[PDB]
């Protein structure tokens, strides 16, 4: 069970992994890609922090890569533009799923499940007031 | 620029708040306080670090503090032991709604049922 919370350097490489391919997908525009680069390295950034001193752990590895996932699912989920919801929902599952196989190997399908969710209850909802 | 998901400051207020609130909750173990309070300074240095760059926007804080929100929900719902699922949720709630008093003083409840929400669809998967 190699999951990208099972230690600093796959978690990272996972989000590395998920932006590049992103970035060769559709549905996105160019500022809306931009928007999540920095998400993205602001996040890597953070556990790189936390590594160097030594408080990192799967439970804290999982957590910070729900609050990247659901970042992305909330950009894509916000701002318009670009493509369909379908397609942006279709493009974040497949970039997740090639992260996995760069990086641990392993696709973990209910994490992509749970992404996918993300996306359609954060485009309902929104992020008014 | 008057809330947390256009504020830079006013999002730092809103995460430090939310875990002055939750430490005095029940339903979570010290350890699980910790994973909280360790993803909470995370987050609060990145919006400080993206500030000092400029590159913030709305847009960036609200995925950011959305992350916040999904990530306490998910130690909540992974994470097991200290309290029921209800328990933790009610403890969540109270927290958010006490880091709004905090900060813009105008409590966004559809805000606080979707991280209820999130708690729940977490808890499942």
């Amino acid at each position: 069970h190699t999951t990208p919370w099972t230690n600093p350097g796959l978690a990272e490489n996972f989000m590395n992994s998920f932006m590049q391919g992103l970035s060769s997908m559709p549905g996105f525009t160019a500022s809306q890609l931009d928007d999540m680069s920095t998400i993205a390295q602001s996040m890597v950034q953070s556990i790189q922090s936390l590594a160097a001193q030594g408080r990192t752990s799967p439970n804290k590895l999982q957590a910070l890569n729900m609050a990247f996932a659901s970042s992305m699912a909330e950009i894509a989920a916000s701002e318009e533009g670009g493509g369909s919801l379908s397609t942006k929902t279709s493009s974040i599952a497949s970039a997740m799923s090639n992260a996995f196989l760069q990086t641990t190997g392993v696709v973990n399908q209910p994490f992509i499940n749970e992404i996918t969710q993300l996306v359609s209850m954060f485009a309902q909802a929104g992020m008014n007031d």
